[PDB]
């Protein structure tokens, strides 16, 4: 049913190949049964999570199908072409212009709101888990493998990216969903405007003091420092982020593509 192309990447979860449906581009993701920690209804949680979010259009990668095998699951995912993940795109072009960071950040926030509206919390938002559809100028979120059903009580597990994790996890091994998500969005927007993440080490995370290494407007610094408030409840809601003066007059993905890509 698919034509396996070349390997696109791999970790200790699995391996993802480029592929063609027999005519659409897809990505074929192989996950080891040995290596899954969280299961759902029996399937890897990613599958539960993607079915929940994969209705309709959005800035989330769609699950086209999946298969079980003796020792592994295989997920069949949308693949835009051409595409570049945001970690790459930042490595290559350095810190982004504010206008482009605003366009990308908005789309991320729309994708994250959509997951929450569907009861899904991603738990590993970061540049590497974001794909850019270069022709249309649209961002898509990938890798729901550390996700969870969204809930209002405390989380005690985390298998996301440490440097993107908030102070309350580092210190207490506890966080709530939306507020830990807003923190990682703070790390992400800093990453976009500065070209790298603000904190490398547990104690800089706990300290939460933000130093800017690049010229960044004041409103953006304000937004970033707000998402990165040490007390969870001092962090903005998604709505407050989107009503932030720095977020006004965002460009369309298509204008973003014409100007910047
Ligand atoms: O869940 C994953 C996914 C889904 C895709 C859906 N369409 C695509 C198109 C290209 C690449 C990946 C995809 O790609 C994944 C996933 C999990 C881990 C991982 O290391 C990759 C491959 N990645 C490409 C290289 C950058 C580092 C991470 C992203």
């Amino acid at each position: 049913q698919y034509q396996v192309g070349p390997l696109l990447g791999s970790g200790g979860f699995g391996s993802v190949y480029s592929g063609i449906r027999v005519n659409l581009p897809v990505a074929i993701k192989h996950v080891e049964k040995d290596r899954i920690s969280d299961w759902g209804e029996r399937v890897p949680m990613e599958v539960v999570l993607l079915k929940k979010v994969s209705s309709g259009f959005s800035g989330v990668i769609r699950l086209l199908d999946w298969f079980e095998r003796p020792d592994s699951f295989v997920l069949i995912l949308e693949r835009p072409e051409p595409v570049q993940d945001l970690f790459d795109f930042i490595t290559e072009r350095g810190a982004l212009q504010e206008e482009l960071a605003r366009s990308f950040f908005w789309q991320v926030l729309e994708a994250v709101r959509h997951c929450h509206n569907c009861g899904v919390l991603h738990r590993d938002i970061k540049d590497e888990n974001i794909l850019i559809d270069l022709n249309r100028g649209e961002l898509k979120l990938i890798d729901f493998g550390s996700g969870a059903l969204l809930k209002d009580t405390v989380y005690t597990d985390f298998d996301g990216t440490r440097v993107y994790s908030p102070p309350e996890w580092i210190r207490y091994h506890r966080y709530h969903g939306r507020s830990a998500a807003v923190w990682s969005l703070g790390i992400l927007l800093y990453d976009m405007v500065c070209g790298d993440i603000p904190f490398e080490h547990d104690e800089e995370i706990i300290r939460g003091q933000v130093f800017f290494r690049q010229r960044v407007s004041s409103e953006c610094q304000h937004l970033i420092r707000w998402c990165l408030a040490l007390r969870p409840s001092d962090r903005p809601t998604f709505e407050e982020i989107q009503n932030h003066p720095w977020m006004q007059d965002v460009l369309l993905p298509q204008e973003t593509a014409e100007i910047h890509l």
